[PDB]
């Protein structure tokens, strides 16, 4: 027993699941470490009490079951390394992508993808009935009633970290937790529920809860979702460095509206350095208020008298995010106030951005090659009084026949770049007030121009131009400049020209008919016209009266 | 004893603090692991000798004390997991933020926030006497003399990592260390000293020392700070992926000047993918030379004869950083040479950038809604001969009445975007020399224009314009173009017009008075004027002489 | 034996290398953990069988040897913490950087840097014979025949992670692996081979293999390289958050062409949030097809009949990358389709980008101060039919005398920013079609202008301008506007002026010689000329005929 005391003092404590016959039995005996060394088949609702102990759980095997494996009373600072949640049942799933990776949108074609799989696709539900109209009638009731996921449900914990999580038809759910993190997820294949969820509907608002690094795949819901989290003025919560691919709902979601009669909304979260690829709905769905507005107020939240619907000061910190190939909307948001920067949305089947926002600033935005499936939608939509500073809005695909590129009727936009069709923009104001010494260069052309267009007058026709044209041939050393104006809906119809033909003269438009008095406006100005084959001047004199003078003989 | 040898060969070695009565006693007995399983109350200056052993220290409890807990002779490659430093004393702190999150700047109001807390606010000191003038007289001497922090002081170590650090009124200090890292800090609440500090004032310059990921909060000093670190040409050192919130000084700081009679300056460090929120002074303070210049040379550093003050080749790698709501300056720097890219400063109470820099390039910069408290300061300041390529400089807030938007009198700027007031810019040159085929579009307007302004002539009045105006009504198919010039300080006073009224003529300004000979300049040009009610031409002929011809009868 | 069973149930299992006399012997006895507690000197080809066991290998010492240490049959989920590979031999290396950090390019000067070192520089080889012409003849055969590296060779494993790897003349090689990661590398000093390599030439294409975080230094080859990896539509593989410094080849490389008679190419990998500094060849070399084209087809890959050479749909996800000081090309790529965003290449000795690409989009690009050694190369090269949206293309260094800034003859470019020489651009089209209400401001100047240039006519001379000039002096309240045209290769030769001298008149160019009929073009226009000392008008009348009218008496 000299050795018993020596050993107890010098060796690390860990128990291993294979030495017990229930997960609870192993946890009861644990002091420091717990090794999951054999697969463990759990029952729905199986509950494990950690007695407030701060354990390091090292997983080297799987938790298999349908339903929830519930972890209660974990001590703060506990760590779960490499957990793997796998459903027992192999569910029926749809797979709305073809062999070449293209979206399948036709209900009958989507229905024909139906197969049993634990490794790809997702279990269809109410959202799919809207996304693929007609699908609901093509599937049997037992498929529609499925709800398969192996869920790790961590309850009322603080400062618990899950590292390098995996799974098949899996969910990780934190209920009433704070300062909890899910780090470096290992391409978790989702099941029926959101893949990673922080749910704080009761108790204190959620705070300090994050998903950092790693990736999630598929799932019938959203990759990462929050309910009643507030990161506070410190913005202590959210998503940094995460990728979602082929989410059945959205990559990343802040819940909208109410759940269980009280608010599920979120405030002051980060969404940074993250990527959503091919979500069925949105890349990032960051709104607070639901579109269908089924209640007139916000139980448990700020009242509508203080902030109208879609005007909450949600104040998320959104920077350096990327979305590609969304079927819904790339970036969806609502609210008042705040900043959005460094966003890249490219090659989305539906709209690129739909911001139902007021008094928000958007800087350094790229939304290109969106609406490539030609939905009846605009590519970039801003509803309220916002500012856009620097936006690239044209890619390489031919423009869809439906919709505008930009619809931002109450916004001011500067720094719009790309081969954007000038007739497919609706904005409050488009402004570039601080160019320096400037130059327009025409390439592969006989001309260089600065055209002018007045949208109110005509969306499709330039109203006038300043244009330079080469005289003769490349290398001639001579060009001509013109100032033009639209007439009879014909661009450049009326044109004043300097140095055409290298004659070093000015060709001046004159009226071929006798001008009325209104043909001259300002004092000390002259307009020219023809009358009975003679050249005449109509002049407004220094005293403001008008006179006519014959100039030819 | 068969078992003694079997056990010694098959079990992991770890000792636990609860089996001993001093931290030193536990460390002396450690071989591989050390578990901190019970809180440990240390005395200031308590020193622990690790005997060169490479330990993994797993903390599941706190180190509590006022002053420094000193770790000597750690072996290379040691790891400290989840340490938590907590002060013994609960200090008096100020809290210059109100209930709505707004800055409190009035000294009496800041003084009234004084309370005892270990969890938020900071202990005031000499910097606060300048930041909140009058505060110094409102606080008692014992508050002013406080210096509470629980400091983990790691001395002369190599390749030691601290992971998932926490604390309350805490500091982590590395003295004369190299290749040391502080990773994924868990919202460490700072105390009187900088939160994380690498101090290499003696010995070899610091190299390879980083803060990677995670967050720090409050502190009376800077979140992360370096003294006499040089990352070398490899840029092996700095900050990647870190957030600081409500630093009492600056988020991230390279020390300026001398400490203890020798340089504390830094070179070739990274500042990337990092965020400073609501610092009292600067978001990132990256200068090398101090503003007050209390010595004429640089002991231990490059001489002033080689590089004048504010001209050191500090060469930090600064990319993808974000600052919001700073009370001081968002981004502060000095030095010569180098590159800064992808910076976003938004919604700062004081200036957004103050670069006392020479021969530096700034690309893809956003500095918007800065100086919102209307200090007597410009928003964006560059002192020396720099280049700015792409800068967004206007947000949604009304402009402050004081200061310029940009003051960069020796710099060249291209790609300036936003609704920037054209009279609130002072630059060396503003240049956009490579526009392509271009078009100006007016929205919600009867006109579209390209105005011209000559700053020397007038900062506030356009000197002339090319303008298009609709004829009549939306859909008329007709517009008119004018070329205008300023006269008598009235914009567009003198105007040549093409197609006004859809008459297809040119209205030409003429002099209402007899022109002097100087009224025509170039050979083979003509100016028109009125004399005794007749139209005359003043013409410079091919031989260079001038003549007057009567055109009317 | 009560205690034997008690101990076996409560303590963590780990074996340590010092209790054995071969690494295999220790591994055979391992169950859970393995501690490398003493240096281990291995022989080339030493092979260790892990028997499918899922081990955590904690290294606190080095693996020293020349050649490969081979790890077979590792169980999935194994982890190797802090390995350190060090060569036995100290090789002869070159060091083509001088004391001030500048490149050494002269063969004799590079040859003179030859020294024996394990800690910096690299072993020269066939690429250096091309990079430094003449070097091959200056080195002895035994230096040329060297091939020193200590290689950790992990074979046919899944979900194995290496964390915090280090080394001296080291390589980490994964052969036929999947879902393997190399995380937070600790400035591994490379040897003769690529530093980190995923080689999947046989078996299934590589999938899920990454390098995340950390840094690599030197090496004679590329920092990170892939062979026959396909991240699939999910883009599950690549490089995130990594830095390479002074790679003897390229920072990051997708292999081109064939190895061993079958393809070594790669598809659908990420290259994000990563930095290449001072590579001898490229920062990122992301092409698929080799330049020298030594075979007419692609064994094991897509046929040339489907995709011509340089047109593969490689579809890498490239975003937020930074390159500086490359001697070769900063960013090299080829292929068809796809997107590249948020790239920063600055201060490169050779070209900044060489994209042999077709139907690709580039958005938010900075390529500045490239070709600073004045190679016979353009700075930015795009070969095929691409789109560039937003590009900063001028820094602070004087332009090199050789080459163009941009050579993209089949591309369309918008949003080109910087003081780019207008004569050093060759593009398909340069287009800025959606400016808003605009203004040009001249600083430190008597004038403000919008110049026009027609590249076909002249690359170097403006063809015309709209210019504003101050009248008299600062504060006069008066300016004049002119519309000018090029003649006799003299810019602004022919000029129509409004309000010069504040006379409120128009100075109109007229022909000093009798105009031919071709001197007037449009109906109801007039050109003026002198004939025998009189002013005449040449007018095209409403019926289309031309007439001449004498206007003076
Ligand atoms: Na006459």
């Amino acid at each position: 027993a000299a050795f018993r005391q020596e050993a107890n003092k010098k060796f690390k404590y860990s128990v291993k699941l294979s030495d017990y016959s229930t997960l609870q039995d192993a946890v009861t005996d644990a002091v420091d470490g717990l090794l999951i060394d054999i697969n463990y088949n759990f029952t729905d609702g199986e509950s494990v009490d950690f007695x407030g102990k701060i354990l390091t759980i090292n997983c080297k095997a799987k938790f298999i079951g349908d339903g929830a494996l519930i972890f209660n009373n974990m001590g703060p600072g506990s760590v779960i390394n490499q957990p793997f949640m796998e459903s027992k049942t192999t569910p029926w799933v749809i797979f709305p992508w073809d062999a070449d990776g293209k979206w399948i949108t036709d209900a009958a074609l989507v229905a024909a993808t139906l197969k049993q799989s634990k490794i790809e696709g997702y279990q269809p539900g109410v959202n799919d009935w809207v996304k693929f109209p007609g699908l609901e009638a093509l599937l049997p009731q037992n498929v529609k009633d499925q709800h398969i996921a192996a869920t790790l449900d961590i309850r009322s914990a603080s400062r618990v970290e899950i590292r390098n999580a995996g799974g098949l038809m899996a969910a990780y759910l934190f209920r009433s937790c704070h300062h909890c993190k899910v780090i470096d997820s290992d391409s978790i294949i989702g099941g029926k529920d959101g893949i990673i969820t922080f749910e704080n509907l009761s108790g204190d608002w959620g705070l300090g809860n994050y998903v950092i690094g790693g990736r999630v795949h598929y799932g019938s819901g959203s990759g990462v979702q929050f309910l009643r989290n507030n990161g506070g003025e410190s913005h202590n919560g959210g998503v940094i460095g995460v990728t979602s691919w082929r989410a059945g709902e959205s990559g990343f979601k802040t819940y909208q509206g109410s759940v269980g009669g009280g608010t599920a909304r979120n405030y002051n979260l980060q969404f940074r350095d993250s990527v959503a690829l091919s979500p069925v709905w949105d890349g990032f769905d960051l709104g607070s208020d639901p579109g269908m507005a089924p209640e007139p107020d916000r139980p448990g939240d700020l009242p509508v008298s203080e902030y109208p619907f879609h005007q909450l000061p949600n104040n998320h910190l959104v920077d350096n995010i990327l979305v590609m190939n969304s079927l819904g909307v790339g970036l969806g948001m609502d609210g008042s106030g705040g900043y959005v920067s460094n966003v890249t949305v490219q090659d989305c089947a539906g709209a690129g951005m739909l911001a139902h926002t007021y008094n928000r600033v958007f800087s350094n935005i790229t939304v290109i090659d969106c609406n490539y499936l030609n939905f009846d939608s605009d590519q970039i939509i801003i509803i309220g009084d916002c500012i856009v500073n620097g936006i690239r809005a044209a890619g390489i695909k031919p423009q869809p026949s439906n919709g505008l590129v930009i619809s931002a009727p109450n916004s001011t936009i500067s720094g719009l770049v790309g081969n954007v069709p000038p007739d497919k923009i609706l904005v409050g104001n488009l402004l570039d007030p601080v160019l320096g010494q400037s130059r327009v260069i025409g390439f592969n052309s006989d001309t260089a121009e600065l055209a002018l267009r007045i949208n109110k007058l005509s969306a499709t026709l330039d109203s006038g131009a300043l244009r330079s044209h080469l005289n003769g041939y490349a290398g001639s050393g001579s060009a001509w400049t013109e100032l033009t104006a639209l007439s009879g809906s014909t661009p450049n119809a009326v044109s004043l020209k300097v140095n055409r033909g290298d004659y070093k003269t000015t060709e001046i438009p004159i009226s071929g008919t006798v001008l009325p008095d209104e043909g001259v406006l300002d004092i000390n100005t002259m307009s020219l016209y023809l009358d009975a084959g003679a050249l005449w001047a109509l002049i407004r004199l220094p005293d403001g009266s008008k006179t006519r003078m014959k100039l030819s003989v």
